[PDB]
């Protein structure tokens, strides 16, 4: 019932932001969420620049996923 | 040799973004110029995660300076 640890979990949270609108935005969702995590990582315990940096470098994968999916050009089949 | 050594120089660039329109925006000026610098500080040379971390943490002073210069300009939701 925890469902976490998995990186895809962090991104799956972004999908709801763009998909729905509980309390965020579209592309500007990552910026908010991304900044939210960054603060936690830095606030965590900055035990090692790597520990915090590693999470930052990896977290970039999420930010890119949103942009790469929110990019101007898109291709699929829509839904209605 | 002696050039761009001063950190305040980086901020002075932001003032132009908000003041003028060198192909940027207002507050979002820092975000764009922010992700640009940190991105370079990480690509320039990874001599040490800390060497870049300390520089990044310092840059925070710049971004904060831009906002700090504002006045919650973003549709006040009527809140103390």
């Amino acid at each position: 019932m925890s469902e976490l640890f998995s990186v895809p979990y962090f991104i799956e949270n972004l999908k709801q932001h763009i998909e729905m609108n509980q309390s965020e935005d579209k592309i500007h969702a990552m910026n908010s969420y991304y900044r939210s995590v960054v603060s936690t990582l830095v606030q965590d315990q900055l035990t090692k620049n790597a520990v915090v940096l590693k999470r930052i470098q990896h977290l970039d994968e999420a930010y890119n996923k949103v942009k790469r999916g929110e990019s101007k050009l898109e291709h699929h089949h829509h839904h209605h």
